[PDB]
This record gives structure tokens, C-alpha cells and sequence, in this order.
């Protein structure tokens, strides 16, 4: 029970169980090590012959926790996991540019199935394809309706993926994680066909950083998603991310991280700082990049690492890119969990007032907004305990005072009201490029967090628990990849309306779904839309 | 997948034989402590339980990983989330937890008469279960050595289910329930192990941490009476990291305070019989209430909310007094420590950076019967020099925050490493003819910040990872001891392990080697503590 495949780069061996044949950790690019560290990936020139992917793939270097920032226990854990035994135990190395392919069983060079290409989210600091297993997701596609190929990729995070500033910029070494994603895609154009894939029936799916990534791909190179004269993908599914306004890669925040990253790495004062870092051994290296503030901190979503406009790969701030019609527009489904904020609001329990909230954004989030506007945006948000997230929970779930408020805010600005804003602009500049959006509520009443960020990965992606939300979301996605419309393919219980028609979205409870106005929290949404620019993070 | 089964006096169980080991997981040893039996001493089954499938994974007793009412906000949030029924179900955790696991070599019969190793898990009296202590590696080692045995790992109640104190608990006769679970389980073994191929007259009890402390408490129980039906329950003890823990009584100020708090959280305050309200509270609410108090993963650290406390019957007196008065069942024993016991415990309380601060911290949370003068004197036996502290012999390294190494050392010594020496000394005085062997584990030397830290023995010794000198020698020493009553008899050993009392020497075990050394390090600390053991009642 093993297989088999031969392709232009090489040939591969996979193991099939219960109707799915999976190849894990197939190489897609040169291992970005030695001098290739901190530089764009390169597709393999010379055929790599035969490798076993019977195994478990690697992960690129993780940043679960800061080695230099945060509370002391977290720093301690961050340093420890960084040691060689731990990385080895978990298979994490600079040698990460590999990918996973999972198929129905028996599929062949003529099978010509559509492609589902996943991008994991870890807030650009972590994540890997290791635990996203395609199986009953692919199983449902087979279980009825439409079979497909599943692709899960690995890409550089933290320092490896998204180091910033001056020096990186000159080298054209910006936004490597993005490039990794792009090169993976190109590999799909060339090689996926040997696997019985249909090229350019390719739909890209992402969550969190993955979702933000999907939009970034459409945006890449001023929106040209054309490889060898053919479109790289035909559709996009984004869960809980899309447009993110960021200051330029040349920017104060990015130059500073880079400056302390070096200082920690002892390449400082060297003539060529950048050149030097590729000098440094991996363990010392990981430790320096992870020195920065991390997601699991007070810093929260003011990420040390994210994509930043550089003007080639990422020519402009993403909101502007939409406005200027400089992205590849393709059919899309975009979603948010009802309570995206809550997880993010937990750590900064400092922030007990708008005046407090304001200073917080001003210290760390937006250097471009005056105290005047921010105070206005936040004020769009009530202090009322009832008004917060988890939404519709009354006086309950108030972890500390203002938590629900902050959660609503962090959740909105970044994701939920970020999404409609994308939708409105997308409707304006590319009307006639269809789109659908939804709200997840299947986890209502879960204490404190409600239907929180990344709840989907379980409920939808692994389909736990099995129920109305699972079958329904899946059917829609499965249909979408197969047909390019959520509603077409399989028979669907509720016809999911285009967002632009009546500005409606689907709201899915565990056992029910319904159609509602995507109009909530309008004044907050409105201030943001009118003012999206000052929120460049 | 081969099944195998055993008829025994209380029932029949079906187990599983894999790769030369037969395992029965989830064998009940006592009536479920639910309903009227929550917060009551364990009771043996009065009726045959029938035939049980033990082929699966067994349950755990309710856990207190993190506090629901104390500590950092994130921890509180997680502490509450763990308690929802969906997660409880997922981890097989409930009040119906009095079960044990049995593992034996394939082909064992009621005829076999093997030695029994009885394992008690440690979780600081707040957590832990037998679920993740599988004997296959240890057993595989014994079989390979020619000294096969039967492995028994128990569940016992922890936290508020097991160790709730206060006067009402005392009056009910319900103190130290978790110790009673362990004891009743020993009694089950005495009755029933022969059916499984085990010899009830050759039981060795072993534990780590709270389990270790628990081994001494078993020797201590009922004034040293370890006889059931006229025979000794165990013949030897192995203690890894912990032994004698001086404590204030079950109806003391700390204990009463914890109980009053739990009662208030549970909605039982002002009832005519509060301990009786507690039995009627819904499980989720009760769990939330017991876990309400300060947890081990907090600033309070090893000043535990739940622990064994003297009640006058089950535990007659504070444990140091018990040894002194020759009131424990003195059996051959092995006792040991990881070189750096306190490092893990000193991570959270990182505002404790000075002599004055350490003293304040102890006076506030730890020792209510010690003066500032006495504490300051004990603390001052520890240098402030970075080199002096723990992790030991690491020089200028590993100083997590200033004073961390000193605090780790103090925490390590009073609770563990120095207490062990004091115990050894007392026993030799009152029981000179009962042999003891001790050692210090250093196999993880150089590990950053923590060194050879608390519970490192679970990996190196219980699971034998990584395979090396340390694992082979210790396991072999332990296995011989289970088989013969001496760590040196049985399989041939590289280094003869001396009895402690001869020259007060111990084994220090490195990853690749072992050496004999004097148990006299940090003598001034030891001596103060030994001379003053009573003040440190927690
Ligand atoms: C080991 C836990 C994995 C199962 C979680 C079930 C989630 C999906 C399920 O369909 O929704 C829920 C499960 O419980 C939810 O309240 C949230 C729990 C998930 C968060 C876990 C961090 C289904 O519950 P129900 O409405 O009662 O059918
Ligand atoms: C998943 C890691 C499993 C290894 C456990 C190691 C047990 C002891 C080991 O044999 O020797 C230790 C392993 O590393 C230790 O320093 C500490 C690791 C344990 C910390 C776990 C949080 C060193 O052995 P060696 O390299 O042979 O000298
Ligand atoms: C919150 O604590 C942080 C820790 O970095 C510190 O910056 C600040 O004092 C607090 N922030 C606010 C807004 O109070
Ligand atoms: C303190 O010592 C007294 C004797 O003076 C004793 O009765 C009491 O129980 C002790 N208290 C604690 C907390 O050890
Ligand atoms: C340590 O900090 C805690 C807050 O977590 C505080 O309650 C306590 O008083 C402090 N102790 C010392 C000795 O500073």
C-alpha cells in the first residue's frame, strides 16, 4: 500500500490508507540555508530523483514564544523549546520548503482534478502543515459530489520569513514567506499535473495569517498572478483575514526589530550586517529572531512579523491596493468567526479604558493616527458590558473590565469589520467579480471566548463536532473549488447570496443557518472605512 | 489483539496482551466516591462486580491543573475552561476514579508468585493520574534481566476531593482521603493480587513527588500499622523526591481557611451542615470551587493548598514527630533526589529577590510557626553568590532573575534534598538495623535554567529515556530491590551501592557514570533545618 509518482523535478513515494494517498514533505524549493537563508527561494534546477514522503514532513522554524520579551515563564519556555533536541523531536529546521499532497486513491496522470491549496496561519510567527490533515475533508468531497487534490505548504515565519528594514530592502530580500507561497504555487503549475491535478483550477485557502496571505497573493507584484502566461489560481477562500494595513518595510517598526535582532545575534558593527546573519548558526539564529515581542503577549496582534509594503512584491499598503485595482480579482469566499477578538484580548488586561486603549494603540499599534481619531474609533464602541464579545452574552464573560469591549475592537478592526471593508471596496472596483461571506456561530455560549478565533479549524477543517455547521460549510467550500460557486455542484439547503446584491451574509449556528444583514456595528465600521489609512500597523 | 482474563475474588477482568505484556487498565478497587460517598473514606466492594472490559484506557480522578480563582488571568481562564464537561469527558475524568492498572509478563498465571511494584503518581496533591504511567518499559527491563514483576499503578483522589481539611472534615472522620485511597488499594492488592500472579508478601511501593511523600505516609499511617488481616502491606519503599513533610493539623488555620473558601464558592455557606451541602453540589460547580484556591502553578508555588495534614488517627502527628517517636513501619528503603529540585518552583515567584523578601514570602504563605529571626538565620546559610545556587555547579550561568538560583536552592532543600538527609538521620537513629540507600541524580546536568529538575526521573528512570548509563543502572537497582530487597542483589551491578548509615555516602548518578560521595553538602543549611525542623510545618 504505497505509491508512486514521477514528475518533472523528480519522483515520489506516498502511502495510501482508506482511499487517500498522501505524500508529505515533498520538496518544492531549495533549502534556504547557508547563504540562501534570508533570501528568496529558488525552484530546484536539477531533478532530485527519489525521496520517501511516507513520513511526516518538517516545519520551518517556529516562534511559539518570545525568547526575549513577555513574562518570565514565557521567556523561559521560549528559550528551552529552542534547544536542539526539541527542534529535532519536532522536525523543525531551516530546511522547511516542502509540501504535502493528498489524493482520493487511484488518481492518475489523466485524472485532472481541481486543486485545493492550503496556507496555515500562525500570525506569521508559527504554524506548519504538520497537523492540518486533509483526510475527512477530502473524504467528504469523495463521500459525495466532487473529488479534489489537497495541497498543504510550509513557509518561513518570524525572522526567517519576514525580517525587515533598510538592509533587507536593498537586497530585495523582503517578504520571503510570501515569496515562498508564490514559488509553491508555481511549482503547482509545473508539477501538480503529474499528480493528476488540473492547473488553474487552483483555489487558495488560508486562515489567520493564511487568509491574510491569500489576499497578499492576489496582490503580489501589483496583482499579476500570471505564471508562464497562465493564472496561478482561480479563486480564494479567506477565513479570518484579508487586508492588513502596514507601514513600509523601510519603516520605523521594521528597521528597529531588525536592529535589535542583529544586536542579539552579534553581527552588529559588522560591515554587512545582513551578510553576517547568514553566518550565524541556526540555534543562535532562532534565538535572536525570536527575541522580539510575540503574539502570545501583551503585544498581542501588533505583530513583530507580518508582510509589509516594499513596492515590488508588495507595492503598496494593502487597502490602497484594493482601491487602485492593483490585485488579481478572483471569485472569493471570506469569513469571520463571530468572536474573533476574545483570544487576543486576554493578555492585555492592562487596557481597562478608552484612554487606556488609545495609549496602547499609540504605543504599539498605529504611529500614523492622532490621539484624536483613535479616540473617536474606540468611542464608536460602547462601554456597555452587553455590547462586547462574546456577542449576545449579556453581562457575562467579562474577564476583566473592558475585555468584551477590547475584544470587539481587536476582532473588528483586524478581521470582522476589516472584512466588510474589503468587501465594499471590492464591490466598488471590481463589481462583477463575485463574492460570498459568512459568520460562524456554532460555538455559542462557550465561556469567555465564544466562537473564537480559529474555532473553524476544528469545526470546519477537521469537522469536529460533526453537525450542521460542518456539512454545510464543507459542502460550500467543496462546491466552490469544484465549480467556482458556493451554491453550485452539490445541492445546498440554503442558497448563499452574493454579498454585493443586498449586502447579506450567512450566519451559521451549530444546527441552523440564516441570512442576515452584514450591517452590525455600523458606526465603528464606518469610522474605519472612512479612515482605514491611519491604521497602518 | 489477544485478550486474556483473570478471575479474582471480586470479579473478572479482560485485559490485553501486546508484545509480551498483559495489561488490565481500569480495574476497580473501591466503590465509586460519588453521591453520598463524595468526601467520604473509600469503601470496598461488597458484591461481585461481574466481568469487566479492561482493554481500554482507564479514568482519572478530578484534576486541578490550574486555579479557577487565583493567579494570573490567563491561567484562571484556562483553569475554568478545562472544567467544562466536554473536556472532562474527553480526558476520562470523573469522580468515579478509584481504579488501578495491572501489568505483567505474558503467560503469568495465578501460579506465578511474582514480586509486586506498586506505583503512586505525583502531582503535588492536586493533579495526576495513572493514565500516563505505563509500565511496559520497566517491565520489559525486568523480564530482560531475569527479575520479572507485576506492575501496579493506582489512582487516588487529589485536591479537594482528596485533601480537603478543616474541622468539619475532621469530625466526620474524613481527613486525608487520598491517603485512604492508596491504603485501600494496598488492601485490594493483598486480597486480590495472587489471582494475577503476584506475591502479596513482596510488595514494594514506589512514588515520585507527592507519590514519594505518599510512600512515607503509608509507612506512617495509623501509627505505623501497615498490617491488614495480620500481614504487612508492603516490604520495601522507593522514594523519589520527597518524604517527610512537616505540617500543621487538618483543623488548623490554613486548612480551615481553604475549606471555608471552598464552601463559599460552592454555595454552601450558612447551611446547617456544610460538609453535607458539599455532597449535594453539582460536579461542575464543586470542581470549580475546589480549584478556586491557589494552585501550584502560581506565586504561592509549593505552599500547597491541598496536602496531607495530621488528623490524630490516620496521620497521628506531624511527620517529623512520627519518625522521631518510632511510629512508622520501618522497611528497607531507597530515597533519592534530583540535584536541582527547586528550580521549577522558583520560576513563578520572581519578585522574591532578597533575604528580606524570601523571609517575608515564607512568613506570609509557608511557615506560620517560625519567627523572622529563625527564618532569616536559615536563609543566611545560603549565599547570595550566583555560583552557590541551583542549578548547582553551574557557575555564573542560569540566573533567570536575580536571586533565582538562591531561591531554587532553598526551596529545593527544605522540601526535598535536605529533608531527605534529615529523614535518613532520624531513621538510622531509631531504626539502625533497617537498611536504607540513597542517591542524587545528576543526569541532566547542563540543562538550561532548571538543571536536573523535579520529575526528570519520570523520563530517565520510569520510561528510560534516553537509554544510557543512568537508566540502566537505576532501573536495575530498582528492579533488584523489588525482587530481593537489596539494590545490589540479583542482576550484577557495576557499583555497589552503599548503605547510607555506614558512612553517610550516597550514589551520585550521571548520564554516563556513577560515583560514591558524601551526603554532607550544604551542611550549615542542613544542620539548621535539622535542629529546627518543627518551625517549618506547612
Ligand atoms: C477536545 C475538544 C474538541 C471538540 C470541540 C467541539 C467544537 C465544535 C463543536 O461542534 O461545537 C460545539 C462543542 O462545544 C462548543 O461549545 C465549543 C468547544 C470547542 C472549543 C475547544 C477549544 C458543539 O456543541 P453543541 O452545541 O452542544 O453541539
Ligand atoms: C522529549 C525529550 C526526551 C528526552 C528526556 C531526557 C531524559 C534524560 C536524558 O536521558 O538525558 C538528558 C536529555 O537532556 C537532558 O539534559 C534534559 C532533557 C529533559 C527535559 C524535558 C522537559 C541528556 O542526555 P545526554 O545528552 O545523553 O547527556
Ligand atoms: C501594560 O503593561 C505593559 C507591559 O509592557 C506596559 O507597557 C504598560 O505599563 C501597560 N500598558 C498600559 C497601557 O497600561
Ligand atoms: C505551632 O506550634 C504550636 C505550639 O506552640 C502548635 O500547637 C501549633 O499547632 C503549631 N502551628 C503550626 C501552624 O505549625
Ligand atoms: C510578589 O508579587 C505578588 C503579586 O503577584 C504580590 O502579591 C506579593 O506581595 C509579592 N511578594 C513580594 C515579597 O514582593
Amino acid at each position: 500500500t504505497t505509491v508512486n509518482v514521477n514528475y518533472p523535478e523528480g519522483e515520489v513515494v506516498g502511502v495510501s490508507v482508506l482511499g487517500i494517498e498522501s505524500f508529505r514533505g515533498v520538496p518544492f524549493a531549495q533549502p534556504p540555508v547557508g547563504n540562501l537563508r534570508l533570501k528568496p527561494p529558488v525552484r530546484y534546477t536539477e531533478n532530485i530523483g527519489t525521496k520517501d514522503t511516507t513520513g511526516i514532513g518538517p516545519s520551518c522554524p517556529q516562534m511559539y514564544l518570545s525568547t526575549g520579551n513577555g513574562e518570565l515563564l514565557f521567556q523561559l519556555v521560549g528559550n528551552l523549546i529552542n534547544i536542539p533536541l526539541f527542534q529535532t523531536a519536532t522536525l523543525s529546521s531551516e530546511d522547511c520548503l516542502t509540501l504535502n499532497i493528498q489524493r482520493p486513491a487511484g488518481t492518475t496522470s489523466n485524472s485532472s482534478l481541481p486543486v485545493l491549496f492550503w496556507i496555515f496561519g500562525g500570525g506569521f510567527e508559527l504554524g506548519t502543515n504538520q497537523y492540518y490533515d486533509g483526510i475527512d475533508l477530502l473524504t467528504e468531497g469523495i463521500s459525495l459530489g466532487e473529488p479534489f487534490i489537497f495541497v498543504a505548504i510550509n513557509y518561513r515565519v518570524g525572522g526567517f520569513g519576514f525580517l525587515g528594514g533598510k538592509e533587507i530592502k536593498a537586497d530585495g530580500s523582503s517578504n520571503l514567506g510570501l515569496l515562498d507561497q508564490r514559488i509553491a504555487l508555481e511549482w503547482v503549475a509545473d508539477n501538480i499535473a503529474s499528480f493528476g491535478g488540473d492547473p488553474s483550477k487552483v483555489t487558495i485557502w488560508g486562515e489567520s495569517a493564511g487568509s491574510i496571505s491569500v489576499f497578499d497573493q492576489m496582490a503580489l507584484y501589483g496583482g499579476n498572478n500570471k505564471y508562464k502566461g497562465k493564472a496561478l489560481f482561480r479563486g480564494g477562500i479567506m477565513n479570518s483575514g484579508s487586508v492588513v494595513p502596514a507601514a513600509p518595510v523601510d519603516g520605523v517598526k521594521a528597521q528597529a526589530i531588525y536592529d535589535h535582532v542583529v544586536s542579539e545575534a552579534g553581527c552588529a558593527g559588522t560591515s554587512d550586517t545582513l551578510a553576517c546573519l547568514r553566518t550565524v548558526d541556526y540555534t543562535k539564529f532562532l534565538t535572536a529572531v525570536n527575541s522580539v515581542p510575540g503574539i502570545v503577549s501583551y503585544s498581542s496582534i501588533a505583530l513583530s512579523y507580518l508582510p509589509r509594503p516594499d513596492g515590488v512584491v508588495l507595492i503598496d499598503s494593502p487597502e490602497e491596493i484594493v482601491k487602485n485595482k492593483q490585485y488579481a480579482a478572483v471569485p472569493m469566499i471570506i469569513g469571520d468567526q463571530e468572536d474573533e477578538g476574545t483570544l487576543f484580548a486576554v493578555l492585555p488586561n492592562n487596557i481597562t479604558s478608552t484612554a487606556k486603549i488609545v495609549q496602547y494603540f499609540q504605543d504599539l499599534y498605529f504611529y500614523n493616527a492622532t490621539k484624536e481619531q483613535l479616540t473617536a474609533f474606540v468611542n464608536t464602541y460602547p462601554t456597555d458590558i452587553t455590547a462586547g464579545s462574546p456577542f449576545n452574552t449579556g453581562i457575562f464573560n467579562e474577564l476583566y473590565p473592558g475585555f468584551k469591549r477590547l475584544a470587539a475592537i481587536l476582532g473588528d478592526m483586524t478581521f470582522t469589520l476589516a472584512r466588510r471593508a474589503f468587501l465594499q471596496l471590492c464591490s466598488e472596483v471590481n463589481p462583477d467579480v463575485p463574492s460570498w461571506s459568512y459568520l460562524a456561530s456554532y460555538d455559542y455560549g462557550f465561556p469567555f471566548l465564544g466562537t473564537f478565533h480559529a474555532t473553524d479549524i476544528l469545526q470546519v477543517f477537521y469537522g469536529v463536532l460533526p453537525n450542521y455547521a460542518s456539512g454545510s460549510i464543507q459542502k460550500y467550500y467543496i462546491n466552490f473549488v469544484t465549480t467556482g460557486d458556493p451554491n453550485k455542484g452539490a445541492a445546498v439547503d440554503i442558497q448563499w447570496p452574493q454579498w454585493s446584491a443586498k449586502k447579506n451574509i450567512l450566519q451559521i449556528y451549530a444546527t441552523k443557518a440564516v441570512i442576515v444583514a452584514d450591517n452590525f456595528r455600523a458606526k465603528s465600521y464606518e469610522y474605519l472605512y472612512n479612515n482605514w489609512g491611519i491604521f497602518r500597523i
